[PDB]
């Protein structure tokens, strides 16, 4: 409670998984949130659940000029960003055979490409002493079947949390990844080709887990809300893992 | 809302510095702490500070019967624990060429094999669903002058919270390491003898660190209190970096 | 002892720097190379000093058709890879405010994009049991000042090595990366103009390493020597730091 | 050929295994050997094999004066030491709950205490521009049931490179760790229980290692003398895996 009060927090990937459970908790937290995504369905849809002291915004991060228009709002609306959670990812699995210069270019788009100008466009808003969360992901620091392309681009989101802190620190914002394990919502799943492989790609990914099950959406969200807090104050330029120990055993 | 309401948290070391400072953050947030030390004098002072909802221990947890004493304690006044916070430690510089037996024999027992006596000992009380802190060190992951045994039992530290993930996950134990960078206590000036020194060492470590300053010891506290509180409840076996970036740049 | 005797060598950016050093001593250690770049000159001059044994190719890695021509001419003359040194690459330095889409894609085209497709399409020469390199740097670990997007894409690289591990295991092909610090060679000198701006750039390279001096291209070769010769055929996956200690105290 | 001619080597762990694989790379390499361990039986067994340019003598590094003796016969014979290897260790298996004081003490003082006074030793003789090599394992990176003390103890020796790395840069000596994964020695089951668990043990190891088998002792010998070679000039503090990819993927 009031971990958050009256900060203004801009959360991409917003309307649903993991950045709508990171609204949510922003808000319980005192927060005035910005959602930001492509599909105006679900950011309004997303925008009733979380209830209160949430404006949606479309925009799809890939798009300098949707990023320009975002942040328009933002300044008209609430004049500084105190938070930024920039969340927007996808995954395709391809192995290194199969991939194409097409499958390339959209996962370095969205995971790298959009989030640099996310967190660039940002800059003007962000209040010295903020503080960016970037989502990375285990993904990132293992060797996975066919996520060639992914991991590396969650790789370097990580690195960006490092050089990040390095040219900002003259404005005390921090920056740290957030690097989740399996977790329980769509991402897991826009990617099995039935609802026969749902629940059993679930079981694996808790069979590999130390804690023996995939984390709620809410995990992570707590996760990012203390890189986000005061708690983590004196913490910069981390890969924190939110997995259940899976990279760490 | 508060983090901790009625859990029961033991603290070692937690008479001065970050473990007092976790006392009394754990306090605030609920908690009833035990904390433990080998000065009877800075105990009561430190119990006093805290105000209440606290009993200090006297016990050297290189003594395996004063841990034992420990343990019937916190079992006659509270039954179990939630939280564990194996914290004490101490640092001796000494280069490679001037090491003797007592100064390696005094560094690994108290933050080695001290703390693994601690847990084990624990065991009985922990609560299936607790959680383990340690506290290990920048200098675990750091190659710093004439830090040679400090280092190296720190870097044992953050081992023992790997294998612990996997000995204990059977009873959903979390085990997560914490390492400080320079923290405002008395282990900083441990080399030095005049107040112009301290400052002067103190300055050094600012300058060295990206967010450009020492931590604060309620700060290491927060940290602590993520990996304490429910917020952590998908983190596990992790090494939390609380150094104002200095070892991720 | 000749230790990559009659081996087929593959060198991405071999007509300079680290790329030409690593030609010269498989050479030395009885391969055939192939060196590849985009300047015509650059190449034949350096298939004139390497001196026996080499076939220069014009390439740029970030043209498909480009690579599929290397590849033709690799099949027509020697038939099959025994080692891969996927070695192109370049460093603009560009602060987060700086970044444009030129910049950001001119870096990922070559560091990562271009070494995506450059393994891909050897995957049908390179013979069970080869063994593939890729050049990362020391920045996918550090946060340097102006270097995001080099950076993040050095990271990625890195990733890859490890994804490619799993990938490539059914045909026990060995792929690990090499991450060079400061190697005296033209990339040192990318965000400088004189020789006198370019000797104070070696200067404080070497004062930030422990070994207290640049290394050689020659030094940088013999490490990716080492991973692509039989004393490396059990070690997979890795990122071997060639910097003089650099990332590593 | 001729990778260590003339050089002077100290091998502890020397009468077996990676110890002995070692020693017997190093001769062919030029090197004179001193091979150091507790079993006079072992020791001339192995010093015959080796078959030239090898003395054995009889130590247990784990006792000051021994070492003493060790470098009174190293400077009477050779006059100075060009390469140590810092081998000597020792697992055994047990959980946190099983942790006695005499367990804890056998496995800090063999792969710790004894590993320190080793290299302190050393020094008087060691040249400048030498080489040193410890030995720590995978298991100082994993979280492996019932190897607590042994885990610790070998990240122990991982940061004891940083700590010397930066203590001995200014002679221009190296301090590496090399960290093997399941090597087929005495090790791997000098801890079960029969000889029907020998074949299924590393089965298990095989399974789980990307290169889908247990390394031989040679290859650990291998990477041992990239370190000790002029091959790894620029490389300093590092950790080698060379574990098949099991830490890496
Ligand atoms: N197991 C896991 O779930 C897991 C593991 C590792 C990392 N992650 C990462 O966590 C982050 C959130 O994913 P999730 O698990 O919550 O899955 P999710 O439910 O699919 O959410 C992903 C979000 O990204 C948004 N997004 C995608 N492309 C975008 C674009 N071009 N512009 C703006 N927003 C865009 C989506 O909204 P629209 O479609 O409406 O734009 C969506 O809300 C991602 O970066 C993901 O890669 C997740
Ligand atoms: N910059 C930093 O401050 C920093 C950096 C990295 C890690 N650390 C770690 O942080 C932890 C807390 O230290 P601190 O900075 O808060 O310094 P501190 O104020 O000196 O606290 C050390 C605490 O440990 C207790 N202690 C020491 N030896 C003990 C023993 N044998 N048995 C019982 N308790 C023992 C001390 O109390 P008694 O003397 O009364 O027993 C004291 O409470 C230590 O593990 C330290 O190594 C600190
Ligand atoms: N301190 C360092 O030197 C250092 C540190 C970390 C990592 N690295 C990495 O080391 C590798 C070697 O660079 P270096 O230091 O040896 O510098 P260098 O002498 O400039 O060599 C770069 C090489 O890559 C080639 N190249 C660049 N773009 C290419 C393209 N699109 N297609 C084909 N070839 C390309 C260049 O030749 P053309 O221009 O003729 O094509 C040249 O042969 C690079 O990946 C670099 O990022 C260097
Ligand atoms: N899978 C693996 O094999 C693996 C994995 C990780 C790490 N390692 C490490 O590799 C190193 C060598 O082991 P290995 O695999 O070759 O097994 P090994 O065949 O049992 O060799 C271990 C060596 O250590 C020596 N040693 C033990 N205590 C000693 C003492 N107090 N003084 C002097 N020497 C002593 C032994 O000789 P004496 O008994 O004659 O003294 C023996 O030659 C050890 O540090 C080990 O922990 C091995
Ligand atoms: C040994 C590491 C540690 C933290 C201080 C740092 C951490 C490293 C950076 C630093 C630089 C300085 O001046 C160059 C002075 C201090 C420091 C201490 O000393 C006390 C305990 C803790 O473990
Ligand atoms: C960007 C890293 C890298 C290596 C140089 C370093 C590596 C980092 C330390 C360093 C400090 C300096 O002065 C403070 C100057 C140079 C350096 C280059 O620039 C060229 C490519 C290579 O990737």
């Amino acid at each position: 409670m009031y971990r958050l009060l009256n900060k203004t927090a801009v959360i991409t990937g917003g309307n649903s998984g993991i950045g709508l459970a990171t609204a949510k908790r922003f808000v319980a937290e005192g927060a005035y949130v910005f959602i930001v995504g492509r599909r105006r369905k679900e950011l309004e849809q997303a925008a009733a659940e979380i209830g209160r002291n949430v404006t949606a915004v479309k925009a799809d991060v890939t798009k300098l000029e949707d990023l320009d228009r975002l942040y328009a709002i933002v300044r008209e609306q609430r004049g500084s960003i105190d938070v930024l959670f920039a969340n927007s990812g996808a995954v395709e699995q391809k192995t290194l055979e199969e991939i194409t210069p097409e499958h390339y270019d959209r996962t370095f788009d969205v995971n790298v490409r959009g989030l640099i100008f996310t967190v660039q466009k940002a800059l003007p808003l962000l209040r010295d002493g903020g503080s960016v969360i970037l989502t990375s992901s285990v993904a990132g620091v293992l060797g996975l079947q066919a996520h060639d392309t992914y991991s590396a681009a969650k790789a370097a989101v990580r690195s960006l949390a490092r050089t990040w802190t390095t040219e900002l620190k003259g404005r005390s914002i921090r920056v740290n990844a957030v690097s989740p394990g399996a977790i329980d919502t769509p991402s897991l799943e826009n990617n099995v080709s039935t609802q026969e492989e749902a629940d059993e790609l679930r079981a694996k990914a808790a069979a590999a887990t130390p804690l023996g099950r995939v984390g709620r959406p809410e995990e992570l969200a707590a996760a990012v809300l203390f890189l986000a807090s005061d708690d983590s104050s004196y913490v910069a330029g981390i890969e924190l893992f939110v997995d259940g120990g899976l990279t760490q055993v």
